[PDB]
């Protein structure tokens, strides 16, 4: 294994901070939890810190740490995230929702003392304004998933590219092509993987006592594939 995966070897206390702009709807998240990567265990509230998200909470799951996946032993030689910690990586991508717009994020994940930090932007442009997204017809649930890793050797980092389906109200599917780059920030060397990928679940809920708008997630991401 990498140095940097001895920083997840507990539970470590995670913060998330996204700004967004989609098609000029301006809106944060903040969000609190912890990891353990032991477990590839994720539990995190988003709170929108600025009234109404204008888009619906699915549609930010992945942009919202690949950090905490667990990657089995036998596979710890291609943990990249982990190896780019603590100075971190930043993770870009472009997420194309099909007939309708696209979000392109910029994340840099790293830690803050002992917190695991995952500060965002996001750009949404040339949504529907009663598309899928806008006009909020997303069902709020989330399937299991695939992420394909590759190493991209020549600029010191990996790439993904997945398909995420989100269910439409009446009955069908909303696709968000994701093409994800992730880089890291420091000097220090990190671990270019073999392909493999990171099977995710994810269960979206709400606490019953919070009015302000946001998402409760369980989550657990595990390497696979090698």
């Amino acid at each position: 294994m990498s140095k940097g995966e001895e920083l997840f070897t507990g539970v470590v206390p995670i913060l998330v901070e996204l700004d967004g702009d989609v098609n000029g709807h301006k809106f944060s998240v903040s969000g609190e939890g912890e990891g353990d990567a032991t477990y590839g265990k994720l539990t995190l509230k988003f709170i929108c810190t600025t009234g109404k998200l204008p888009v619906p909470w699915p549609t930010l799951v992945t942009t919202l740490v690949q950090c905490f996946s667990r990657y089995p032993d036998h596979m710890k030689q291609h943990d990249f995230f982990k190896s780019a910690m603590p100075e971190g990586y930043v993770q870009e991508r472009t997420i194309s929702f099909k007939d309708d717009g696209n979000y392109k994020t910029r994340a840099e994940v790293k830690f803050e003392g002992d917190t695991l930090v995952n500060r965002i932007e996001l750009k949404g442009i040339d949504f529907k304004e009663d598309g899928n997204i806008l006009g909020h017809k997303l069902e709020y649930n989330y399937n299991s998933h695939n992420v394909y890793i590759t190493a991209d050797k020549q600029k010191n980092g990996i790439k993904a590219n997945f398909k995420i389906r989100h269910n439409i109200e009446d009955g069908s599917v909303q696709l968000a092509d994701h093409y994800e780059q992730n880089t890291p920030i420091g000097d220090g060397p990190v671990l270019l993987p073999d392909n493999h990928y990171l099977s995710t679940q994810s269960a979206l809920s709400k606490d019953p006592n919070e009015k302000r708008d946001h998402m409760v997630l369980l989550e657990f991401v595990t390497a696979a594939g090698i």
